[PDB]
């Protein structure tokens, strides 16, 4: 008898170890991105105003997502 | 006498015990397969068609396999 209940404790021990570790990778398989961004820019400043001028950029993108 | 027959009725709870641990793992030795794919596509959208060109892929696979 005792072996065969011995082995069906084990294993609904083993579940609840698997659950655990399915929760502790989830904090690494997140928030990875391509972020690079590379624009030829030029500038000139005065008491007034400040021009921005773009020559080339890596991609186009809204000037709603940049902060100054 | 007794100690014998005894003997006889653990061997028959043995078996059964056996016999419903068997059913219990067939829960976990099944659906586990090799389902990873990896492809070079490029694409380019207009208002009538999008276009899709394959460079390169991890296997050879249908093209009704694929759902869009
Ligand atoms: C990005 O890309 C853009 C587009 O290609 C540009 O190439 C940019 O380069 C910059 O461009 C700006 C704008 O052209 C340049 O700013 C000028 O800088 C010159 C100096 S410079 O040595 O001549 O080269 C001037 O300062 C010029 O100003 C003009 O306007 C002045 C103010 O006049 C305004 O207001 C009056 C009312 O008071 C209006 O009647 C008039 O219509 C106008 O709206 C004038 O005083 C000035 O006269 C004298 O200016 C200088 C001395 O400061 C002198 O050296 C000159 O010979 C001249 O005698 C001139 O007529 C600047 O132009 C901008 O004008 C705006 C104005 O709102 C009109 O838009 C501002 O008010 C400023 O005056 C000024 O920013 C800059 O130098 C370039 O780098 C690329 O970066
Ligand atoms: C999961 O998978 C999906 C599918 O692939 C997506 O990829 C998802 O990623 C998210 O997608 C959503 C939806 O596209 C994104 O939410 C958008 O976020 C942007 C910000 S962003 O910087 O431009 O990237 C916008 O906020 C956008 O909102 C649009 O709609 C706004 C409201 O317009 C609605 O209502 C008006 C009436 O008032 C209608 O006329 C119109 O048709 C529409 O229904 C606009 O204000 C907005 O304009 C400006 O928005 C931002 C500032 O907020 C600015 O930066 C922009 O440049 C632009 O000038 C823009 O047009 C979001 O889209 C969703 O729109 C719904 C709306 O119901 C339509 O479905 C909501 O109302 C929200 O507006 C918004 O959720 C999200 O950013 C992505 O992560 C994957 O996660
Ligand atoms: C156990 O171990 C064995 C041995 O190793 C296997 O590995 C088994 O795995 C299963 O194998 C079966 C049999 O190979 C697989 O069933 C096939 O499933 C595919 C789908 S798939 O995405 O391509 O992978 C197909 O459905 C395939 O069917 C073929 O046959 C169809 C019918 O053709 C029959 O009838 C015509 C007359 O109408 C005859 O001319 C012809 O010779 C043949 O007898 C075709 O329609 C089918 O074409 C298209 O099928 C699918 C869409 O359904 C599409 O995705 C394909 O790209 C293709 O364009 C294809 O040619 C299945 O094979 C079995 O064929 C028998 C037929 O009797 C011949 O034996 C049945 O009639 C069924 O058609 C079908 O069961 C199964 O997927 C695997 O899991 C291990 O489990």
């Amino acid at each position: 008898v005792s072996p065969i209940i011995a082995t069906i404790l084990l294993i609904a021990i083993t579940v609840v170890l698997a659950a655990t570790l399915v929760t502790i990778l989830g904090g690494f398989t997140h928030g990875v991105s391509n972020t690079v961004e590379t624009a030829g820019v030029t500038s000139h400043i005065t008491s007034k105003y400040i021009f921005i001028n773009v020559s080339s950029s890596s991609s186009a993108i809204s000037a709603s997502s940049i902060t100054i």
